[PDB]
């Protein structure tokens, strides 16, 4: 729709006050009305990165606004960036106008264009990044007389830097006449420009062709205003590597900023020029006190310059002193994206955990109003700052802990389906913090194990309120828990103070004979009995041994005993069931109404509440309910044995088979549910066909459920589709049987069961450490892993060997060596003349 | 197949052991419900083991949780059957049985 | 599991079809061996299936 | 099956147009999702008379449809105007009690 | 998506890095550099004769 045009033969105020904003940058593309322009894949990429740079910095792009070649391509990339701001101001047998430039200002036109861009270079700006002065860059890529005087009237009149590149007619000439000092090279303009564009010279006079030598040689009077985008730069970020190096040349060669090292820094920080700021600013010949490196640091954090945050820290900057109380609150509401904070609302409400509630409250108390480094780390983790958060992680104190808390915080924010691009990136970043915490902890465990396991259970000083183990189970970090350091820790927490090298049977035979513990039979690590009978392998072995002897005594009570009076056997049957209930109520904490959602732990409570009702029917003294108190004991005897069968089932397949099992358990429960649905519908069909048509009660609703199980434990033409029922009901129920068989397969497999073997054993170790009959009777290590982190960061940094075998340093280290041989060849010719 | 077999042999022996445990508990429940309440000997301890195999070779509200036993005892015993089937899979596979084929033949 | 299922559904339907073919041939063999040798109707073609 | 050399080449060229349409659409879905899903159901101005989704099911283009952009589109077409972040049980208990 | 296609064609075109690491340009860019050194060796012999 839009596009403004002004016929023209003082100007700048009629477009910054009436129309639009201010310029942090200003690019000049000069080709002129070249009706042909060979757009390669390279030149299509150079002038597409350039408009993205002008989109980022907010520049004006002055060019000739006619619909030909580059200037129609520059215009159509501008509307591509307004589809996915850029102000492409245009100034111009006959050319047609370009319908893609934002403002039009239409040979005869290249004087008002110069005297405008020479005025914007003249300005003084109180924002003052480039010493004020509004950075002007002039590109050049093609040939002709017009683009030659455009480089002239830029460089000669004022100081805008000019960038050329080696693909074109005369921009390849000046790309060849800059790697040469020949005392201005008075006729090498003729020795160039003819052998690389031979048809333009035989179209005009000699006195103007020599004027082109006068044109070119006054460009080269200042080679600090001439950057060349060379051809071998086959990579991204080479336009901004040339624009910033052109702006750094024109700024630093003002002969006024010798005391102004900071203005060179903020320029080289806005562009991502790390390898230029390291060797031209931080070289210890320049005098800085590392005290004014703080406002430059706060800009390196908010604009996401991760390589500059790392450079400021390794040149001396105490990040603990820098992160004051108000810098964190100029960072959590000023520089916090609201799309993440809106996504932080949905994660806190829909998938709520204990870590998120600390994170949601610590985001809030900074946007409403002490571990400062671990607040900057969460700030750069929530916003998916991929490489800034890797710099702050290396400065934290609890580094294995914060690598797991970040890996949990991202894994919860990637459970939100509000945007699967942000939820796909943060899941990917969480999978490389869990990997970051594996290989840091295997570095900690390759040192002494007593310190690395001191670190697993560190009290966190309220990081999230949990140690590294608790923060890894809730994140379901299967790679952190399947590592051999954590598995060795759990197998020592389960074997207890008994050594794991004694034997397996040697522990069991000490239960049946107590005086074998006091000898040198077991090789544990004065009253070793309180150490033997507190290890949860012995507590589990005694509880199963007690539970079998409880079932062999409940079998004697049921058959031989139980005449009419609850004699001395049946009273202690309450007391053994009472400690099977007293431990359940003391484990009835931490349930959340989801502990009973597994059909083997609600079965435990429903086996006692179906047994307590057997003590109710016991103490009624009538034969009509004494026998009803026996059939509810005999039915409950099978429930107590299936729990023993389930204990033997889990404790034998506690390994690689614990994933196949307990997935097949809920797959057979679904088949038995579908079989119960079919037996109900078979019961209605069998009751509706047979007799007693209308003679009914609530007899029916209690028989139809059970009549097919009593059936388990007129043929006119309907008998043939009765078989088609038994060819359909057999098919849909056998498929549910085979889905139960093979459903464990479909759906890295070592870390799946090692997480489950960890999660089940730590669930049992979180019970009481005393056996069944006796339930009624009841910053020095953070400094160590800071050493272990620096040893680890050396490992991953010197793994750049297959990138060191990429010889891009060796492809160019002999270019300096062949030019060392080149220049000595030339000067020895000058002596013998 | 010498790794699949003899791993499935000790996996079916565990299922038959758990089935024998369940048939013992089914025998106590069937003997305790039926008659001959207090008229006993060592007749009981030798019959309860065998009465369910002779069974293999008042409904007030307890009959519905009797089916929930046959929906639990079927579940925990069929899982032990399928663990016996598929337990050979979980756990370079050519050198596992070539060691066992060597170890059995050198044992003979 | 939606690929394992509905591939096993048409694989059990083929087994139940082959089982129905075998039960038909078992019905002819059991009817031809037992009595009522030549005393027949369309009683036979509706019983041998069942 | 008239010539399995020409039928082996055109199957190979079809498998790299489906791949050409996966990685173009994941580029479209790494930008805003409301425009990429505007594009899945484009009325084609009679290209073949069908959108990108209808032209991918009949081709059995399993790689175009298993990509996370198309799976996220369908899980929004199935959850409807309900957000997928509510809960699973939270939707069901509103059927039994309309004022929730 | 015409904008989204041109962003995509940039991705697959600049994936020629393992073919750029094939140094067939670098095997011949020094042949012009060694011949730059070669011809200057020959003409300096012609001056001292
Ligand atoms: C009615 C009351 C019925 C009473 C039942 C009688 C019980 C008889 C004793 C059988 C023990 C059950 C075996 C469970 C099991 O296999 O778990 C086994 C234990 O195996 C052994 O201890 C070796 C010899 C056991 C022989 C015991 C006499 C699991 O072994 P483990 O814990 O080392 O490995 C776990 C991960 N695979
Ligand atoms: C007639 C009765 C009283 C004598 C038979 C005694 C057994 C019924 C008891 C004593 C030894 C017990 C076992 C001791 C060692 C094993 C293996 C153990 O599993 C592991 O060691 C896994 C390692 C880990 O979890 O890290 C779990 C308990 C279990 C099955 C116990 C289950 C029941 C057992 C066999
Ligand atoms: C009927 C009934 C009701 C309550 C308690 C019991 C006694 O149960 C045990 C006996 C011996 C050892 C451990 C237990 C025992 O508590 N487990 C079973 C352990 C193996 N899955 C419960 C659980 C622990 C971890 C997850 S589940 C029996
Ligand atoms: C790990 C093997 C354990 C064998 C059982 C020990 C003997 C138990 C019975 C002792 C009376
Ligand atoms: C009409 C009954 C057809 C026979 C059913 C055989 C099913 C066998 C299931 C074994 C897993
Ligand atoms: C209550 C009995 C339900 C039927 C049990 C079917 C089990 C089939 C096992 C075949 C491997
Ligand atoms: C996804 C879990 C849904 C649970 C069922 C909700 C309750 C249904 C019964 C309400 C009377
Ligand atoms: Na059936
Ligand atoms: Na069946
Ligand atoms: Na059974
Ligand atoms: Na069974």
């Amino acid at each position: 729709k839009r596009g403004k045009y002004i016929r023209l033969s003082t100007l700048y105020d009629l477009m910054t006050q009436h129309w639009h904003l201010k310029t942090p940058n200003l690019v000049i593309s000069v080709t002129g009305g070249a009706k042909n322009f060979a757009l390669k894949p390279r030149m299509r990429k150079i002038f597409s990165r350039l408009i993205y740079i002008a989109q980022s910095k907010g520049a004006w792009i002055f060019t000739g606004g006619t619909h030909y070649g580059l200037m129609k391509y520059i215009g159509e990339v501008v509307r591509d960036n307004t589809i996915s701001n850029v102000v492409a101001i245009g100034i111009a047998p006959l050319y047609c106008l370009d319908n893609n430039h934002t403002h039009l200002l239409l040979t005869t036109e290249a004087k008002v264009r110069t005297q405008l861009e020479k005025y914007i270079s003249e300005r003084v700006i109180p924002e003052s990044n480039y010493g004020g002065k509004i950075p002007i860059v002039c590109f050049a890529q093609g040939g002709g007389k017009e683009t030659l005087k455009s480089i002239n009237v830029a460089i000669k009149s004022k100081i805008p830097c000019v960038v050329v590149e080696g693909s074109g007619r005369i921009a390849d000439v000046i790309a060849s006449l800059v790697e040469a000092e020949g005392t201005l090279a008075s006729s090498c303009v003729k020795e160039s420009l003819l052998r690389f564009l031979p048809r333009t010279i035989s179209r005009l006079s000699e006195e103007e062709t020599e004027s082109w030598i006068k044109w070119i040689k006054e460009v080269l009077e200042s080679p600090h205003l001439l950057t060349v985008i060379k051809i071998e730069e086959a990579g991204d970020e080479i336009v901004s590597n040339a624009i910033s190096f052109a702006l750094y040349k024109a700024f630093s060669t003002n002969e006024h900023d010798r005391d102004n090292w900071n203005g060179q820094l903020k320029l080289l920080l806005e562009w991502n020029q790390l390898d230029l700021a390291s060797d031209e600013i931080f070289t210890n010949d320049r005098n800085w006190e590392s005290a004014d490196l703080q406002d430059v640091m706060f800009t390196a954090l908010v604009k996401d310059r991760p390589k500059f945050v790392r450079l400021f820290l390794e040149n001396g900057l105490n990040l603990r002193k820098f992160l004051t109380t108000e810098v964190l609150r100029e960072l959590y509401t000023n520089n916090f994206s609201s799309l993440v904070f809106k996504n932080l609302q949905i994660a806190k409400n829909s998938y709520n955990d204990a870590l998120l509630t600390f994170v949601w409250k610590m985001v809030e108390d900074f946007r409403r109003g002490r571990h400062p480094l671990q607040a900057l780390f969460i700030w750069s983790v929530l916003q998916n700052k991929k490489e800034l958060s890797k710099v702050i992680w290396e400065q934290t104190r609890g580094c294995t802990l914060a690598a797991l808390g970040a890996s949990k915080l991202l894994k919860s924010m990637a459970k939100v389906k509000n945007d699967i691009n942000a939820a796909g990136e943060s899941e990917e970043l969480a999978n490389e913090y869990e990997t970051r915490a594996v290989e840091l902890f295997t570095e900690c465990y390759s040192n002494d194990e007593d310190l690395a396991e001191q670190l697993l259970t560190y009290s966190c000083e309220a990081w999230g309120g949990s140690n590294c183990l608790e923060l890894a189970v809730e994140a379901r970090d299967q790679q952190f828990i399947a590592q051999p350091g954590v598995q060795n820790f759990l197998s020592k927490q389960w074997y207890g103070e008994i050594s794991r090298d004694t034997k397996n049977w040697k522990i069991i035979m000490c239960l049946f004979f107590f005086p074998l513990i006091g000898c040198g039979f077991i090789s544990f690590r004065f009253l070793y009995y309180v150490s033997f009978f507190t290890s949860p392998f012995v507590v589990f072995s005694w509880n199963v041994i007690f539970y079998i002897a409880f079932l062999l005594l409940f079998a004697y009570v049921l058959l031989m005993d139980f005449q009419k009076e609850p004699t001395a056997l049946e009273i202690i049957l309450y007391v053994l069931v009472f400690v099977l209930l007293c431990d359940e109520v003391r484990q009835w904490y931490m349930n959340g109404s989801k502990y009973f959602s597994d059909l083997w732990n609600v079965m435990d409570t429903l086996a006692i509440f179906y047994f307590i009702a057997g003590i109710v029917f016991r103490l009624h003294s009538d034969e009509s309910s004494w026998y009803s108190g026996r059939v509810i004991f005999c039915l409950d005897y099978i429930v107590f044995t299936l729990r023993l069968i389930h204990i033997f089932t889990v404790s034998r397949n506690l390994g690689p088979k614990i994933i196949m099992l307990q997935r097949m358990m809920i797959d057979v429960f679904f088949f038995l549910f579908l079989f119960a649905v079919w037996m109900v519908a078979f019961g209605v069909a069998r009751q509706g066909i047979l007799r007693k048509n209308e003679h009914r009660w609530e007899w029916i609703f209690r028989s139809v459920i059970y009549e097919p199980y009593l059936a388990m434990f007129f043929p006119e033409w309907i008998t043939i589709p009765l078989v088609c029922i038994y060819m359909l009901s057999t098919n849909i129920l056998l498929v549910n049987l085979l889905v139960a068989m093979f459903g464990y397969t479909v759906g890295n497999n070592d870390q799946v069961w090692k997480f489950q073997r960890f999660f089940l054993v730590q669930e049992y170790c979180s019970r009481l450490t005393i056996p069944f009959p006796f339930v009624i009777f009841a910053n020095e290590i953070l400094a160590w892993e800071a050493v272990m982190k620096e040893n680890y960061l050396v490992k991953i940094n010197t793994k750049a060997n297959d990138s060191s075998e990429e010889m891009v340093h060796r492809f160019r280290q002999l270019d300096a060596k062949l030019s060392d041989l080149k220049g000595l060849l030339k000067e020895i010719s000058s002596k013998i003349k």
